[PDB]
Protein backbone atom coordinates (compact mmCIF):
# COMPACT_ATOMS: atom_id res chain seq x y z
CA UNK A 1 0.00 0.00 0.00
CA UNK A 2 1.28 3.60 -0.79
CA UNK A 3 0.90 7.26 -2.00
CA UNK A 4 -2.09 7.33 -3.60
CA UNK A 5 -4.04 4.34 -3.06
CA UNK A 6 -7.21 5.52 -1.85
CA UNK A 7 -7.17 7.60 -5.26
CA UNK A 8 -6.20 4.54 -7.82
CA UNK A 9 -9.10 3.77 -10.09
CA UNK A 10 -11.82 4.82 -12.48
CA UNK A 11 -14.19 7.63 -11.24
CA UNK A 12 -17.25 8.49 -13.02
CA UNK A 13 -18.37 12.33 -12.78
CA UNK A 14 -21.66 12.62 -10.79
CA UNK A 15 -21.86 16.47 -10.29
CA UNK A 16 -20.80 19.67 -11.10
CA UNK A 17 -20.90 23.48 -10.03
CA UNK A 18 -19.24 26.70 -11.23
CA UNK A 19 -17.16 24.82 -13.84
CA UNK A 20 -17.90 27.46 -16.86
CA UNK A 21 -17.00 30.40 -14.65
CA UNK A 22 -14.22 28.43 -13.79
CA UNK A 23 -13.17 28.54 -18.10
CA UNK A 24 -14.54 31.91 -18.47
CA UNK A 25 -11.46 32.64 -15.72
CA UNK A 26 -8.74 30.66 -17.01
CA UNK A 27 -9.30 31.97 -20.73
CA UNK A 28 -11.36 29.28 -22.60
CA UNK A 29 -13.36 30.49 -25.47
CA UNK A 30 -17.09 29.87 -25.65
CA UNK A 31 -17.48 26.99 -28.24
CA UNK A 32 -14.62 25.05 -26.18
CA UNK A 33 -16.44 25.63 -23.05
CA UNK A 34 -19.88 24.45 -24.38
CA UNK A 35 -18.46 21.22 -25.37
CA UNK A 36 -16.15 21.12 -22.38
CA UNK A 37 -18.84 21.81 -20.03
CA UNK A 38 -21.15 19.25 -21.34
CA UNK A 39 -18.58 16.45 -21.13
CA UNK A 40 -18.88 13.80 -18.30
CA UNK A 41 -15.08 12.81 -18.16
CA UNK A 42 -14.07 9.45 -16.62
CA UNK A 43 -11.14 9.64 -14.60
CA UNK A 44 -8.94 6.92 -14.55
CA UNK A 45 -5.83 7.21 -11.11
CA UNK A 46 -3.39 4.32 -11.03
CA UNK A 47 0.28 4.03 -9.66
CA UNK A 48 3.39 2.38 -10.77
CA UNK A 49 6.21 2.80 -8.64
CA UNK A 50 6.66 6.49 -8.15
CA UNK A 51 5.06 7.20 -11.26
CA UNK A 52 1.23 8.49 -11.23
CA UNK A 53 -1.21 8.60 -14.00
CA UNK A 54 -3.99 10.38 -14.52
CA UNK A 55 -6.41 9.96 -17.55
CA UNK A 56 -9.46 11.96 -18.28
CA UNK A 57 -11.69 10.46 -21.04
CA UNK A 58 -14.86 11.75 -22.46
CA UNK A 59 -16.29 12.83 -26.04
CA UNK A 60 -14.44 16.11 -25.99
CA UNK A 61 -11.15 15.03 -25.04
CA UNK A 62 -9.15 12.29 -23.75
CA UNK A 63 -6.02 13.80 -21.89
CA UNK A 64 -3.33 11.38 -20.00
CA UNK A 65 -0.82 12.64 -18.12
CA UNK A 66 2.28 10.80 -16.33
CA UNK A 67 4.61 12.28 -13.47
CA UNK A 68 6.38 12.27 -10.07
CA UNK A 69 5.11 13.97 -7.20
CA UNK A 70 6.99 17.22 -7.18
CA UNK A 71 8.99 17.06 -10.14
CA UNK A 72 7.50 19.55 -12.60
CA UNK A 73 6.37 18.61 -16.20
CA UNK A 74 5.34 19.84 -19.55
CA UNK A 75 1.28 19.66 -19.84
CA UNK A 76 -0.95 20.31 -22.48
CA UNK A 77 -4.55 20.88 -21.35
CA UNK A 78 -7.66 19.65 -22.73
CA UNK A 79 -8.53 23.71 -23.51
CA UNK A 80 -4.93 23.61 -25.27
CA UNK A 81 -2.82 25.76 -23.07
CA UNK A 82 0.58 25.16 -22.71
CA UNK A 83 1.37 25.01 -19.29
CA UNK A 84 4.44 24.36 -16.92
CA UNK A 85 2.70 21.39 -13.92
CA UNK A 86 3.81 20.28 -10.60
CA UNK A 87 1.95 17.56 -8.43
CA UNK A 88 2.37 16.87 -5.15
CA UNK A 89 0.25 15.19 -2.09
CA UNK A 90 -0.09 17.87 0.95
CA UNK A 91 -2.03 16.32 3.85
CA UNK A 92 -3.74 13.72 1.84
CA UNK A 93 -4.67 16.12 -1.35
CA UNK A 94 -3.40 15.80 -4.41
CA UNK A 95 -2.22 19.76 -5.54
CA UNK A 96 -2.20 20.00 -8.93
CA UNK A 97 -0.12 23.77 -9.54
CA UNK A 98 -0.66 24.90 -13.48
CA UNK A 99 1.55 27.95 -14.50
CA UNK A 100 1.29 29.81 -18.12
CA UNK A 101 1.70 33.46 -19.42
CA UNK A 102 2.29 34.15 -16.17
CA UNK A 103 -0.88 32.64 -14.54
CA UNK A 104 -1.51 30.17 -12.39
CA UNK A 105 -4.17 28.10 -11.27
CA UNK A 106 -4.96 24.92 -9.03
CA UNK A 107 -6.97 21.43 -9.15
CA UNK A 108 -7.26 19.70 -6.12
CA UNK A 109 -8.18 16.17 -5.39
CA UNK A 110 -9.77 15.23 -2.70
CA UNK A 111 -11.29 11.76 -1.04
CA UNK A 112 -14.58 12.52 0.85
CA UNK A 113 -16.41 9.92 2.26
CA UNK A 114 -16.86 7.29 -1.15
CA UNK A 115 -16.28 10.36 -3.67
CA UNK A 116 -13.38 11.84 -5.38
CA UNK A 117 -13.70 16.27 -5.23
CA UNK A 118 -12.05 18.10 -7.54
CA UNK A 119 -11.66 21.70 -6.82
CA UNK A 120 -10.61 24.35 -9.35
CA UNK A 121 -9.13 27.36 -8.38
CA UNK A 122 -7.71 30.57 -10.11
CA UNK A 123 -8.35 34.14 -8.89
CA UNK A 124 -11.04 34.42 -6.58
CA UNK A 125 -13.15 31.95 -9.16
CA UNK A 126 -13.99 28.14 -7.49
CA UNK A 127 -15.53 25.13 -9.14
CA UNK A 128 -15.64 21.75 -7.54
CA UNK A 129 -16.82 18.67 -9.14
CA UNK A 130 -17.86 15.56 -7.74
CA UNK A 131 -16.45 12.07 -9.10
CA UNK A 132 -17.95 8.45 -7.64
CA UNK A 133 -16.15 5.19 -8.53
CA UNK A 134 -17.43 3.77 -11.77
O1 LIG B 1 -13.11 17.48 -13.36
C1 LIG B 1 -11.94 17.34 -13.72
O2 LIG B 1 -11.36 16.20 -13.80
C2 LIG B 1 -11.22 18.50 -14.11
C3 LIG B 1 -11.44 19.84 -13.81
S1 LIG B 1 -10.39 20.86 -14.43
C4 LIG B 1 -9.54 19.65 -15.11
C5 LIG B 1 -8.37 19.75 -15.98
O3 LIG B 1 -8.49 20.93 -16.69
C6 LIG B 1 -9.44 21.06 -17.67
C7 LIG B 1 -10.18 20.04 -18.25
C8 LIG B 1 -11.14 20.25 -19.24
C9 LIG B 1 -11.40 21.55 -19.67
C10 LIG B 1 -10.68 22.57 -19.06
C11 LIG B 1 -10.74 23.94 -19.27
C12 LIG B 1 -9.90 24.52 -18.39
N1 LIG B 1 -9.23 23.55 -17.67
C13 LIG B 1 -9.72 22.36 -18.08
N2 LIG B 1 -10.02 18.33 -14.96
Amino acid sequence: SHMCDAFVGTWKLVSSENFDDYMKEVGVGFATRKVAGMAKPNMIISVNGDVITIKSESTFKNTEISFILGQEFDEVTADDRKVKSTITLDGGVLVHVQKWDGKSTTIKRKREDDKLVVECVMKGVTSTRVYERA
